[PDB]
């Protein structure tokens, strides 16, 4: 129940109704989506492409299932088959995240050019948070709604896997079994990070931060006595620090990829700073 002064579970019901405004759990409104169709850079960008293999699942609401399996890499532009969805996806998601931040009072109060300055730093964060929850652990697999996100199982089993930062984050956070408030807390502190590029309330947005984290450190501490929730605070924080800098190799990622098979979307060149020209 609580445990908190009055401020901090205001906080919390503030965070948890845009939380529950702006979430498309079922993702049901993901719709008009792209599918696979029925020189020292490409290196780079061939191991940046085959570093996350999954299939995709699509369940009618008649009951039938369309399945894809991607192709191995042999030495052309099919490894670029699946970008064009993603895109889409990640999109609708960037959609989601914009709405969560413009309903919470602590950010429509900051100035519009913080506003963009924070959500361009952190969107692909409050992303990765959100596909956390949907997240299952024992499958491998991304459970969307309607679309399925599968693993692909390759030698080395499921501890290579996890030599993929990305994928070593989702199954770690996912051992915590952090309730909604605590992933919700989660994605405020990393909106709330005081230094991304081009911040101008730098005391402002660091006084937040720093309620969103006393709030989350005395949640914890009110409603998690037991011993395998110890240092739970902690880990958290720094699975966070660690999705900072996933954030920044996907991002180094992206642009090269994008710089030999152009594929962001209007919104994500908006979010990853690309003009145009
Ligand atoms: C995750 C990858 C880097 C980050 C890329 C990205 C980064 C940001 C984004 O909004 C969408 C996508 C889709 C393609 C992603 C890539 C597919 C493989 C590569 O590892
Ligand atoms: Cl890395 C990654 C991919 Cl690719 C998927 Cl499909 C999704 C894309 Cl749309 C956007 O990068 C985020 C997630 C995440 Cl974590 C999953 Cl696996 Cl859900």
């Amino acid at each position: 129940v609580q445990g908190l002064t009055e401020e901090q579970r205001m906080m919390i019901r503030e965070l948890m109704d845009a939380q529950m405004k702006t979430f498309d759990t079922t993702f049901s409104h993901f719709k008009n989506f792209r599918l696979p169709g029925v020189a020292a850079k490409w290196s780079q960008v061939r191991k940046d492409l085959c570093s996350l293999k999954v299939s995709l699942q699509l369940r009618g609401e008649d009951g039938s299932v369309w399945n894809y399996k991607p192709p191995a890499d042999s030495g052309g532009k099919e490894i670029f088959s699946l970008l064009p969805h993603m895109a889409d996806m990640s999109t609708y998601m960037f959609k989601g995240i914009i709405s969560f931040a413009k309903v919470i009072s602590y950010f429509r109060d900051l100035p519009i050019e913080d506003q963009i300055s924070l959500l361009k730093g952190a969107a692909f964060e409050l992303c990765q948070l959100r596909f956390n929850t949907v997240f299952n652990a024992e499958t491998g697999t991304w459970e969307c709604g309607r679309l399925s996100y599968c693993l692909e199982d390759t030698a080395g089993g499921f501890q290579q896997l996890l030599l993929e930062p990305m994928l070593k984050f989702h199954y770690m956070l996912k051992k915590l079994q952090l309730h909604e408030e605590e992933y919700v807390l989660m994605q405020a502190i990393s909106l709330f990070s005081p230094d991304r590029p081009g911040v101008l309330q730098h005391r402002v947005v660091d006084q937040l931060q720093e309620q969103f984290a006393i709030t989350l450190k005395s949640y914890i501490e009110c409603n998690r006595p037991q011993p395998a929730h110890r240092f739970l605070f902690l880990k958290i924080m720094a699975m966070l620090t660690e999705l900072r800098s996933i954030n920044a190799q996907h991002t180094q990622r992206l642009l090269r990829i994008q710089d030999i098979h152009p594929f962001a979307t209007p919104l994500m060149q908006e979010l990853f700073g690309i003009t145009g020209s």
